[PDB]
RNA sequence: UAACUCAAUUUGUAAAAAAGUUUUAGAGCUAGAAAUAGCAAGUUAAAAUAAGGCUAGUCCGUUAUCAACUUGAAAAAGUG
DNA sequence: AATATCATTTTTTACAAATTGAGTTAT
DNA sequence: AAATGATATTG
């Protein structure tokens, strides 16, 4: 005999609660054991308890850090390269010269050759400083300067340009040559084409307005204003967004029908350029081919200050000036300081700590904090003008090498690399030879989707090589293959069927699916003329020419278009209604309309005797991105089609992938049927059945072969949609509740209940961004940590303005206006600002019981087309904004939003329960149907919030981890009521298998049969049916309330080894310590410093002896050492050897504890420690706050009838405030910090009823579980009472858990 | 539940940049036995960027998974 | 012991898959 | 983005 029990769960991504209740909605207790050497053979614990653990995390810090650390590798082989070539004749020159250079980082005790690394003397290497103060100046002279120089000031600079390269965001070479003289090339070569419309300059140099600090579209709306009769959506409008950097679309102006557009940073626009200029003419080529001179020439104006005409290495001669005037600059300042402020000289020239001179430089000090200091002492030092005008243009004392280097594209560095290696070959004969590697190491990158060179060690690399040999930057598009490792790359990503799922799934643009797609659509509109006594479904055997005529001859197809063109001509019939889609047929041929267009033939592009050339021709467009690519998989099916028919074939790229395979549309058949689903899509009679409709029909064999032709737990759980943070949440459920079955006897549960819970410059980087373009200078009239209060960023949301009434709005009076959600927090519960909006009044939006009514939908509807343009709000916040203007939410919309705020749709919620369902019920009856032994009710997250907010059982979280356990109790209780009251709906509530009012007074009334007061309910609610009671209102509400009144519960805190990075990544400067971690093997950090504050992974019980005196008299220990994340792999190679090298002597091998952390010590009077490393202990303690302080509590912080229970009962303070100290006193043991806690609630009673209340709410994080934490009581912080030894643990009771709690094992630690 | 259309999120992967940091080049100069005064400099660079690891790749090295006892390389099972 | 200071950062390109919420057709 | 262990300084 073992009871009838359910189980409750609340799943966090911190917080597993669970709980087990039995058929009168209580929950049991049960004396288990305790294993070890303990006073202690036995203990009883309830069934209701929780499990707490840290956040599990996301793969990327990590994946940055692996991706940035294979960057690392690679850099020191580009230059590992550029030596190899300079390897033989470097000798020649200097006998060990890039042995210097590795041995620089070297003090010079270890260092092997003369400390001089470049000439190895000092006289040459002081001579060398002097002459060329910067790299940049040795950059320029050897790319300018015609003098055969120094092999080794040739290498100097190669590496230099090759190690820091700069980017790859632009393709094809550009070169500089260069604002006002090649603008004006353009109004020219622009006047005499528009000849009608001649623009004017008129003397303006536009060098000014567009080499200026400010961004891109804001230096475009400077032009255009100025040139009045242009437009700025124009051409030479669009010319000028061109020529700064954005994207235009060159269609209408030409008279085209293709969105012809052309970004000039890609290879896609040479040929983009002969499409455009094969459609126009060839005499509208020098238009941007003089914004592609302006638009490189606005890119460099930017990153180079200095003229093409002096140098060959601009952008070196451009950091020689940036010097040139530091030095200047510096020079004035110096003097400057000396006549007028000397007394403050040594704090800004001597003293780095201070973010003056010496701050920015040999200081920690950057550009922002230097220019911040001095900007102040500038401003009123007179004769300082122009460094002001430097300072505040970002242009005072600048560095070569800076946080803004990011925009030189490796072209520029090219430029220079390749002038030096132009010039030496002269000289040097092994320049000329290999002038084509060198440039190349530069050059050459591994495409995205080749991925790491690996040769099968790499569980990340996918790579295909074709052959084996080690790869280069030279000999890599030989020995592997880059098309089939770019194809693997997608194929390895992109599902397979689901109908099939060995089987792989269509291209989304595949001919043949796109087919399909309208086949289905159109083989269940239904029509309906003057003599049709019922709406007839589509012609089966005459949808063959319906096709042929409306769908083919362009790419979306109008239910007008139709209604008309195939009722007016097609079907002579003058009227028609339609009944299967509504404007616009969601399915077009899309790929038909643009095939036709590219081949020109619709014969053979319509002609299905073979496709299956072309099937591939499709895949090659969606497989592949990289047109070089996509012109080697294309030169086959060329042989057919000419030039043209096969290069505009390059251009038309596609996108995504479809759900469904080429066998199931059209292979796998019917020996009973005779046809394929793509081919009974085209005519299933007078019947025309769909696809959904085809597979399950007992009428053919498919709904089988489906089910016919169909990994662990981790697995499962890993392969769900949804944070890695939940994903532990899922996991812990199903483990708590394989143990609380197994303590259940091993029988099942009757039910399981389950229940789910829940970047300020990246809202300027829309907001700014989105307000900034509609145009308005409002950001220049009112200009990050100001969003997050709500109000604030809200305002700035919608252009200082109404959103319901477009009226202009207040900032200092902002606090009388209202936040309206968009669908009422009565239908909808969105916290989210995408359903909340803000106006001068909620009551000026229309009644609260709907939508935005229609009259204020017509006023303000062009103003949200605007803010959606601006891409301040999105589809679905202007979609329902206007949902009045397109009916308003139904009776049925009402309905909905009133059962889907209480029946679980969250996909992963049911995920979950498929699980716990499919892990219970694994038995079959006579017929092969499942036995449903266990119910899983999948309960939504504001049931039980409410129940507890109308039956007064209020949650405070602050007072200690139990809320999570009481709440899975209470979704049990909740979870097996809404089952017996109304068990019809076991099928909106449970994973197995307009009179809209009728829906809608069901659900939001459907929670009030627990009451007694509505506008009068029963006492025993019973089933409508059986003679099943289920809520016993008398005898249940006070169950439950005792329930919450258990102070035994079981929490327990996961413990966990760490993992990770091994210390804080700064690299401190040398200092005489032993805490220093050595960077290197050989690096002792006295000399060249090192990590501090590794992390540690766990800790260990070592006893063992310690030699004491010269004389090594073995004395005898018991301690704590934690074994780092480094040192743990070694630790446990060999844990003995490890800690015998560690000083320990005899260790006691079988007494080695392996300690993990939040690992759990009960002391005395049941005061409890958790570990968090070796050397500092957290609250192991939960204090359980009766039932009658917690009530209490939520309504001393916050209808008018229990505010009375506030006043009366009140001064429980002083029974609260004494049960936290006599635990401050039992288990806390901070006596200083109490003894502030209570010399400052007494000096606070004077306060309001509220204000005491909140302030104890504080109070808590006290005697909080977990580790110490700050925290005020009123105007007084209490810092943190830390715990700083694991001495007192080392002699107490060590308790290992089980994931409940119920079985544990507390082991003594009286043992040497 | 399944296909479809339109627009946000989320997770996972790959290839790239610029910085930062550390030590070493970059002869400090005078007055003094020193302590310490004056004045001169400053912008650059090599190298490392998880210690490292064997599978030796232009690869891998920071996610996920973890009570205790007995059993297993492990995954995992058994135990109240 | 009480107390104070500390924590690598930013930027770009390419790809796939669920999930969410507003629509059409079904099982 | 905090939050909490490692670090070093205190009379």
């Amino acid at each position: 005999m073992d009871k009838k029990y359910s189980i409750g769960l609340a799943i966090g991504t911190n917080s597993v609660g669970w709980a087990v209740i039995t058929d009168e909605y209580k929950v049991p207790s049960k004396k288990f054991k305790v294993l070890g050497n303990t006073d202690r053979h036995s203990i009883k614990k309830n069934l209701i308890g929780a499990l707490l653990f840290d956040s599990g995390e996301t793969a990327e810090a990590t994946r940055l850090k692996r991706t940035a650390r294979r960057r690392y590798t690679r850099r020191k082989n580009r230059i590992c390269y550029l030596q190899e070539i300079f390897s033989n004749e470097m000798a020649k020159v200097d006998d060990s010269f890039f042995h210097r250079l590795e041995e620089s980082f070297l003090v010079e005790e270890d260092k092997k050759h003369e400390r001089h690394p470049i000439f190895g003397n000092i006289v040459d290497e002081v001579a060398y400083h002097e002459k060329y103060p910067t790299i940049y100046h040795l950059r320029k002279k050897l790319v300018d300067s015609t003098d055969k120089a120094d092999l080794r000031l040739i290498y100097l600079a190669l590496a230099h340009m090759i190690k820091f390269r700069g980017h790859f965001l632009i393709e094809g070479d550009l070169n500089p040559d260069n604002v006002d003289k090649l603008f004006i090339q353009l109004v020219q070569t622009y006047n005499q084409l528009f000849e009608e419309n001649p623009i004017n300059a008129s003397g303006v140099d536009a060098k000014a307005i567009l080499s200026a600090r400010l961004s891109k579209s804001r230096r475009l709306e400077n032009l255009i204003a100025q040139l009045p009769g242009e437009k700025k959506n124009g051409l030479f409008g669009n010319l000028i967004a061109l020529s700064l950097g954005l994207t235009p679309n060159f269609k209408s102006n030409f008279d085209l029908a293709e969105d012809t557009k052309l970004q000039l940073s890609k290879d896609t626009y040479d040929d983009d350029l002969d499409n455009l200029l094969a459609q126009i003419g060839d005499q509208y080529a020098d238009l941007f081919l003089a914004a592609k001179n302006l638009s490189d020439a606005i890119l460099l104006s930017d990153i180079l200050r200095v003229n093409t005409e002096i140098t060959k290495a601009p952008l070196s001669a451009s950091m020689i000036k940036l010097y040139d005037e530091h030095h200047q600059d510096l020079t004035l300042l110096k003097a400057l300081v000396r006549q007028q402020l000397p007394e403050k000289y040594k704090e800004i020239f001597f003293d780095q700590s201070k973010n003056g001179y010496a701050g920015y430089i040999d200081g920690g000090a950057s550009q922002e904090e230097f220019y911040k200091f001095i900007k102040p002492i500038l401003e009123k030092m007179d004769g300082t003008e122009e460094l002001l005008v430097k300072l505040n243009r970002e242009d005072l004392l600048r560095k070569q090498r800076t946080f803004d280097n990011g925009i030189i594209p490796h072209q520029i560095h090219l430029g220079e690399l390749h002038a030096i290696l132009r010039r030496q070959e002269d000289f040097y004969p092994f320049l000329k030879d290999n002038r084509e590697k060198i440039e190349k190491i530069l050059t050459f990158r591994i495409p995205y989707y080749v991925g790491p060179l690996a040769r099968g060690n790499s569980r990340f690399a996918w790579m295909t090589r074709k052959s084996e040999e080690t790869i280069t930057p030279w000999n890599f598009e030989k020995v592997v293959d880059k098309g089939a490792s770019a194809q693997s790359f997608i194929e390895r990503m992109t599902n397979f069927d689901k109908n099939l799922p060995n089987e792989k799934v269509l291209p989304k643009h595949s001919l043949l699916y796109e087919y399909f797609t309208v086949y289905n659509e159109l083989t269940k509109v239904k029509y309906v003329t003057e003599g049709m006594r019922k709406p007839a479904f589509l012609s089966g055997d005459q949808k063959k020419a319906i096709v042929d005529l409306l769908f083919k001859t362009n790419r979306k197809v109008t239910v007008k278009q139709l209604k008309e063109d195939y009722f007016k001509k097609i079907e002579c019939f003058d009227s028609v209604e339609i009944s299967g889609v509504e404007d616009r047929f969601n399915a077009s041929l899309g790929t038909y309309h643009d095939l036709l267009k590219i081949i020109k033939d619709k014969d053979f592009l319509d002609n299905e005797e073979n496709e299956d050339i072309l099937e591939d021709i499709v895949l090659t467009l969606t497989l592949f991105e990289d047109r070089e690519m996509i012109e080697e998989r294309l030169k086959t099916y060329a042989h057919l089609f000419d030039d043209k028919v096969m290069k505009q074939l390059k251009r038309r790229r596609y996108t995504g992938w479809g759900r469904l395979s080429r066998k199931l549309i059209n292979g796998i058949r019917d020996k009973q049927s005779g046809k394929t689903i793509l081919d009974f899509l085209k005519s299933d009679g007078f019947a025309n059945r769909n696809f959904i409709q085809l597979i399950h029909d007992d009428s053919l064999t498919f709904k089988e072969d489906i089910q016919k032709a169909q990994d662990s737990l981790h697995e499962h759980i890993a392969n769900l949609a949804g944070s890695p943070a939940i994903k532990k949440g899922i996991l812990q459920t199903v483990k708590v509740v394989d143990e609380l079955v197994k303590v259940m006897g091993r029988h099942k549960p009757e039910n399981i209940v389950i229940e789910m819970a829940r970047n300020s410059r990246e809202r300027m980087k829309r907001i700014e961004e989105g307000i900034k373009e509609l145009g308005s200078q409002i950001l220049k009239e009112h200009p990050n940590t100001q969003l997050q209060n709500e109000k604030l960023y809200l305002y700035y949301l919608q252009n200082g303005r109404d959103m319901y009434v477009d009226q202009e709005l207040d900032i200092n009076r902002l606090s009388d206006y209202d936040v309206d959600a968009i669908v009422p927090q009565s239908f909808l519960k969105d916290d989210s600002i995408d359903n909340k909006v803000l106006t001068r009044s909620d009551k000026n939006r229309g009644k609260s019981d709907n939508v935005p009514s229609e009259e204020v939908v017509k006023k303000m509807k062009n103003y949200w087309r605007q803010l959606l343009n601006a891409k301040l709000i999105t589809q679905r916040k202007f979609d329902n904004l206007t949902k009045a203007e397109r009916g308003g939410l139904s009776e049925l919309d009402k309905a909905g939003f009133i059962k889907r705020q209480l029946v679980e749709t969250r996909q992963i919620t049911k995920h979950v329960a498929q699980i716990l369902d499919s892990r219970m019920n694994t038995k079959y009856d006579e017929n092969d149907k499942l036995i449903r032994e266990v119910k899983v009710i999948t309960l939504k997250s504001k049931l039980v919030s409410d129940f507890r907010k109308d039956f007064q059982f209020y949650k405070v979280r602050e007072i200690n981890n139990y809320h999570h356990a009481h709440d899975a109790y209470l979704n049990a209780v909740v979870g097996t009521a809404l089952i017996k009251k109304y068990p019809k709906l076991e099928s909106e509530f449970v994973y197995g298998d307009g009179k809209a009012t009728a829906k809608y007074f069901f659900y939001s009334n459907i929670m009030n049969f627990f009451k007694t007061e509505i506008t009068k309910r029963p006492l025993i609610e019973t089933n409508g049916e059986t003679g099943e009671i289920v809520w016993d209102k008398g005898r249940d509400f006070a169950t439950v309330r005792k329930v919450l009144s258990m102070p035994q519960v079981n929490i327990v805190k996961k413990t966990e080894v760490q993992t990770g990075g091994f210390s804080k990544e700064s690299i401190l400067p040398k200092r005489n310590s032993d805490k220093l971690i050595a960077r290197k093997k050989d690096w002792d950090p006295k000399k060249y410093g090192g990590f501090d504050s590794p992390t540690v992974a766990y800790s260990v019980l070592v006893v063992a002896k310690v030699e004491k005196g010269k004389s090594k008299k073995l004395k005898s220990v018991k301690e704590l050492l934690g074994i780092t994340i480094m040192e743990r792999s070694s630790f446990e190679k060999n844990p003995i050897d490890f800690l015998e090298a560690k000083g320990y002597k005899e260790v006691k091998k079988d007494l080695i504890i392996k300690l993990p952390k939040y690992s759990l010590f009960e002391l005395e009077n049941g005061r409890k420690r958790m570990l968090a490393s070796a050397g500092v202990l957290q609250k192991g303690n939960e204090l359980a706050l009766p039932s009658k302080y917690v009530n209490f509590l939520y309504l001393a912080s916050h209808n008018e009838q229990k505010q009375l229970f506030v006043e009366q009962h009140k001064h429980y303070l002083d029974e609260i405030i004494e049960q936290i100290s006599e635990f401050s006193k039992r288990v806390i043991l901070a006596d200083a910090n109490l003894d502030k806690v209570l010399s400052a609630y007494n000096k606070h009673r004077d306060k309001p009823i509220r204000e005491q209340a909140e302030n104890i709410i504080h109070l808590f994080t006290l005697t909080n579980l977990g580790a110490p934490a700050a925290f005020k009581y009123f105007d007084t912080t209490i810092d943190r009472k830390r715990y700083t030894s694991t001495k007192e643990v080392l002699d107490a009771t060590l308790i290992h858990q089980s994931i409940t709690g119920l079985y544990e094992t507390r082991i003594d630690l009286s043992q040497l």
